[PDB]
């Protein structure tokens, strides 16, 4: 047996977590996935059981039956929780995007999600993507209902607000992150992710890590090197840094062949490793589900896939024990 969660945790790492789409799809009554999810992960992700069209389906009415029962799942477990997400342009529920706003009260309606919806999970959670993907690729702000409809304060005031709620429920050991892809090696989206850090500093706003998605591409993976010196960089900084939600899809099949299967590890094999020699501070890596039967990849884009570290059997494929390899600081030896 291998268990990826343990190897981490001997090498000074909170935890090797994946998302899980709980309960949103069969594998909440899914006993093998359920029972690799058990042996192998310390940390929990709800793929979708806490985002917004989840949790405030209508104007100030909040339902938290979904992520509670995601949060039953991952606590019997005894896996540590990144609540996710806040703001997001997507998955946002219907009252938002089919009304007309002013700045004034939109801004009103994301404080109220965001002060109900932290308070109600409180310390529950070990931290929070509190804005999700706010960055085009050249820095400047991407379109979404709150930036289109407040402007760029939008942003600050979301972590603004998410720092406010946790103090007054006595929660402020709850972290605050930006999670994003995109930002995981040197580029302008990085450099304008360290911009907007210095910006919540400056504002008396906390700011306590950054999520490096890590939705890679078999063959077109960063470097070590430069996935490494990124995460230095957000270190150098005073953040921590999480990869949040690895995974190395393939563009074509085939998936499942001697060469494909040995780039996707090597793949695997850098991402996980640049988060070990960055320290203690690249907190863990979270795997995107681990399981190819309920990637989100396929459904995203037509022919792509094989994206996991499980294929659809549950078989553990080379990438899986490339990481274990790069957990325990070992060469890898699948690639
Ligand atoms: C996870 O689950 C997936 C499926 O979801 C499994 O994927 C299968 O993996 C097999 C083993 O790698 C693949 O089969 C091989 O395919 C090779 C390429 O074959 C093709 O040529 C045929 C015939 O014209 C075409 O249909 C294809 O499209 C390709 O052009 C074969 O060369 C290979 O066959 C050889 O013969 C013996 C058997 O007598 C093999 O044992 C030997 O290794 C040798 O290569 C073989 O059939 C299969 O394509 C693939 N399925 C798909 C849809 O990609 C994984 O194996 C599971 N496990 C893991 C860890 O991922
Ligand atoms: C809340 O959501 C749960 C989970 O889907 C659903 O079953 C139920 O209809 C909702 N409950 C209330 C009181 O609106």
């Amino acid at each position: 047996d291998i268990d990826l969660n343990k190897l981490a945790q001997r090498r000074g790492k909170h935890w090797f977590g994946t998302a899980a789409d709980i309960p949103g799809t069969a594998e909440t009554t899914d006993a093998a996935y359920l029972k690799v999810l058990k042996q192998n992960f310390g940390e929990i992700t709800p793929a979708n059981a806490m985002k917004f069209m989840y949790t405030e389906t209508e104007q100030n009415v909040f339902n938290f039956t979904e992520g509670e029962q995601f949060l039953e799942v991952a606590e019997r477990f005894g896996s540590k929780v990144r609540c996710h997400n806040l703001v997001w342009a997507s998955q946002v529920s219907d009252f938002v995007t089919s009304k007309t706003w002013t700045a004034k009260e939109l801004t009103a309606v994301m404080k109220n999600h965001i002060f109900k919806t932290v308070q109600h999970f409180g310390r529950r959670c070990y931290s929070w993507d509190v804005v999700n993907e706010a960055l085009n690729g050249d820095g400047t702000f991407s379109s979404s209902v709150w930036y289109d409809t407040i402007g760029e304060e939008y942003f600050y005031l979301a972590f603004k607000y998410a720092q406010e709620a946790l103090a007054q429920i006595g929660a402020n050991d709850v972290k605050l992150y930006y999670n994003d892809y995109g930002i995981e090696n040197p580029g302008t989206k990085s450099t304008a992710v360290l911009q907007l850090v210095s910006n919540l500093r400056k504002r008396g706003i906390r700011i306590d890590g950054v999520g490096l998605e890590s939705h890679f591409i078999v063959g077109e993976t960063p470097s070590l090197a430069d996935q490494l010196a990124t995460k230095q960089a957000y270190i150098k900084a005073n953040l921590d840094v999480a990869v949040t939600e690895l995974d190395v899809r393939f563009s074509t099949v085939p998936y499942y062949t001697a060469a494909a299967q040995k780039q996707q590890a090597e793949d695997y094999y850098v991402s996980v490793a640049s988060c070990m020699n960055a320290g203690p501070r690249c907190i863990g890596v979270v795997v995107w589900d681990f399981d190819d039967a309920y990637s989100w990849v396929p459904s995203a884009f037509a022919g792509q896939g094989g994206a996991c570290l499980f294929n659809n059997t549950l078989e553990a494929k080379p990438a899986y024990y490339a990481v274990a390899d790069a957990l325990e600081g070992k060469p890898c030896s699948v690639c």
